[PDB]
DNA sequence: GTCCCCCGCGTTTTAACCGCCAAGGGGATTACTCCCTAGTCTCCAGGCACGTGTCAGATATATACATCCAGGCCTTGTGTCGCGAAATTCATA
């Protein structure tokens, strides 16, 4: 796939599939109880690119085995909580040879990420 | 990677203990008595040895009841394409 990934989790939630285009960001929550993501920052770094944040509503939780995928404007999906979101502001999450994506929860801390090497 | 929670250290508490006091409870000892049972015999019947009958579970089968599985059925996201609504560009009165 020429882009290797590399995944750590502490909590509950792992970053279960980054687009590689940067069309969407797609998280999991693979404990058995559902995690509450209120105000959580996504930062996603794509090599030397300047940082692109994005910040959920102030109260989100995602219920346990579900899926929600953070799409991007140039992507043309369509938002459907609390499966489907989509960002508008930005137009795609951008690509690169190094792409990293972290979780970052409401007190500013890194609990997951997942980083996506090309040589 | 997360986090929290003993670890080490400094400050307050406070009783551990060595010492001194006394009582006395009873443990140990001794003299006294008393009686319980081993020992002896006598006698006898109760549990072992043996044998035998016969049914509880081994053996076997057939059956009703709990489980994996899917097909059918209803509600919902997809696709479509002719035409309205907007602009456009120019012929011409």
């Amino acid at each position: 796939s020429s882009f290797s990934q590399h995944a750590r989790t502490s909590g509950r939630v792992a970053v279960e599939e980054v687009d590689e285009e940067g069309k969407f960001v797609r998280l999991r929550n693979k404990s058995n109880e559902d995690q509450s993501m209120g105000n959580w920052q996504i930062k996603r770094q794509n090599g030397d690119d300047p940082l692109l944040t994005y910040r959920f509503p102030p109260k989100f939780t995602l219920k346990a085995g579900q899926v929600v995928t953070i799409w991007a404007a140039g992507a043309g999906a369509t938002h459907s909580p609390p499966t489907d979101l989509v960002w508008k502001a930005q137009n795609t999450w951008g690509c690169g040879n190094s792409l990293r994506t972290a979780l970052i929860n409401s007190t500013g801390e890194e609990v997951a990420m997942r980083k996506l090497v090309r040589s």
